[PDB]
């Protein structure tokens, strides 16, 4: 299972890992992903994932958006995990640098709500802007399930565990 974490609460847990590396060695149930709107995944956490599945995330995820349209932010979709997990909980936060609102931070938490256990990075923080120490706080005053985040940034690893309150 599970190896190595900070608890911060009685249900999030936190480590400095690479959330590929951590996926590959776990092979959990639930893998989240940044994702955006379109599931168009070229960088960050989902350029990385997409990445470790040799684009057969983004084939599917393709697909997925031609079925369906785009997703809403603060929304989410289950797919495939493919080599990392046995699903991949896409889940579009709130993409500072594009001006969306913070405020739909706290709903893209609560897709996290949805399943027992999940593999996943900080919420809208890295590439889509937010202060990723805003962003802890949401994920631990909104998801109730157990979530082990990967923060892959060691120097923000210790600045979140040291600010947590």
């Amino acid at each position: 299972s599970f190896s190595g974490y900070l608890k911060l609460t009685d249900n999030v847990y936190i480590k400095n890992a690479d959330i590929v590396e951590e996926a590959k060695k776990v092979k959990p149930t639930v893998v989240v992903n940044a994702a955006n709107v379109y599931l168009k995944h070229g960088g960050g956490v989902a350029g990385a994932l997409n990445k470790a599945t040799n684009n057969a995330m983004q084939v599917e995820s393709d697909d997925y958006i031609a079925t369906n349209g785009p997703l809403k932010v603060g929304g989410s979709c289950v797919l495939s995990g493919h080599n990392l997990a046995k699903h991949c909980l896409h889940v579009v936060g709130p993409n500072v640098n594009k001006g969306e609102d913070i405020q739909l931070l706290k709903s893209a938490y609560e897709n996290f709500n949805q399943h027992e256990v999940l593999l996943a990075p900080l919420l809208s923080a890295g590439i889509f802007g937010a202060d990723p120490i805003h962003s802890l706080r949401v994920c631990v005053d909104t998801v109730r399930t157990n979530v082990y985040l990967a923060v892959f940034d060691k120097n923000l690893y210790d600045k979140l565990v040291s600010s947590f309150l």
